[PDB]
C-alpha cells in the first residue's frame, strides 16, 4: 500500500512523485554539521562523539 514516500528520519511522508532533489533535501535538514569542515551527521550521531570531532579540528590547529 506505500503510496508515499516516507522520510527516514522524522514522521513525515510524501505524494510518491515527490521531487526526489526536493525530498533529498528534506532529509539533509536532519542531519548535523560540523561547523568547520562541514561534515555531516546522523541527527542521533553520540553529541559526545560529535563535539569531539569538532574540538579536534582545534585541537590539531588546523
Ligand atoms: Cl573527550
Ligand atoms: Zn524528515
Ligand atoms: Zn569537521
Amino acid at each position: 500500500m506505500d503510496v508515499h514516500k516516507k522520510c527516514p528520519l522524522c514522521e513525515l511522508m510524501f505524494p510518491p512523485n515527490y521531487d526526489q532533489s526536493k525530498f533529498e533535501e528534506h532529509v539533509e535538514s536532519h542531519w548535523k554539521v560540523c561547523p568547520m569542515c562541514s561534515e555531516q551527521f546522523p541527527p542521533d550521531y553520540d553529541q559526545q562523539v560529535f563535539e569531539r570531532h569538532v574540538q579536534t579540528h582545534f585541537d590539531q590547529n588546523v
